[PDB]
């Protein structure tokens, strides 16, 4: 009786085996535009994925992982809020099961029908296992997904899908530039939070992108294809493998834009 997305062990039951469910610095959350507050301190984001190596995709039960070699500094996030440099090891997404629901941070209240979110961690901890134990360990960006226009950037990632339908499945990934994620602007809302699935580690500096991109009704589809079950096992559709909303708590966001 492991932890899921399920009536029986979705996030309402986290808290028993991750008691830091409760905690003061939950992600994610609801992002009140008119609360933020606007920061001229908040330097532009420094995104530099020209080097990026991508050699896997993974599906772990939960989502999909896009992983990176993050042995050296290739792929790396800088300025914004933080201070040093932050390794990109992965990128997955959230989604839900109708394009109305599926992102992990909400604006305003609204859903988004997806978010991406590249992980990244601080150099200065050595390993990710280290710097998730550090309230500055890591520095997640997110990226809402809306439907429409098709991101022809995201079509490689759609199309490998298929071939990691079940859990514990990976697939050959070189070659991918998640430069084809990104939207035009940079702006971004900032605060601290956690990861979003246990452990629920209160180690993210969460940079939560103001423009959506656009993706395809097709491509959505496509993820809500995936399973979370094992080969063999009936069929669990991978649809709606989102956190809702915690409490803020004594927590402050800030925007990088008026
Ligand atoms: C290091 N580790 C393994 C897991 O640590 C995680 C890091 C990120 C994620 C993905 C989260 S965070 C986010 O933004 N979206 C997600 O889905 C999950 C687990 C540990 C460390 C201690 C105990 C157990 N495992
Ligand atoms: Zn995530």
């Amino acid at each position: 009786h492991h932890w899921g997305y399920g009536k029986h062990n979705g996030p309402e039951h986290w808290h028993k085996d991750f008691p830091i469910a409760k905690g003061e610095r939950q992600s994610p959350v609801d992002i009140d535009t008119h609360t933020a507050k606007y920061d001229p301190s908040l330097k532009p984001l420094s995104v530099s994925y020209d080097q990026a190596t991508s050699l896997r995709i993974l599906n772990n039960g939960h989502a999909f992982n896009v992983e990176f070699d993050d042995s050296q500094d290739k792929a790396v996030l800088k300025g914004g809020p933080l201070d040093g440099t932050y390794r990109l090891i992965q990128f997955h997404f959230h989604w839900g099961s109708l394009d109305g629901q599926g992102s992990e941070h909400t604006v305003d209240k609204k859903k988004y029908a997806a978010e991406l979110h590249l992980v990244h961690w601080n150099t200065k901890y050595g390993d990710f296992g280290k710097a998730v134990q550090q309230p500055d360990g890591l520095a997640v960006l997110g990226i809402f997904l809306k439907v429409g226009s098709a991101k022809p950037g995201l079509q490689k990632v759609v199309d490998v899908l298929d071939s990691i339908k079940t859990k514990g499945k990976s697939a050959d990934f070189t070659n991918f530039d998640p430069r084809g994620l990104l939207p035009e602007s940079l702006d971004y809302w900032t605060y601290p939070g956690s990861l979003t699935t246990p452990p629920l580690l209160e180690c993210v500096t969460w940079i939560v992108l103001k423009e959506p991109i656009s993706v395809s009704s097709e491509q959505v589809l496509k993820f809500r294809k995936l399973n979370f079950n094992g080969e063999g096992e009936p069929e669990e559709l991978m649809v709606d493998n989102w956190r809702p909303a915690q409490p803020l708590k004594n927590r402050q966001i800030k925007a990088s834009f008026k």
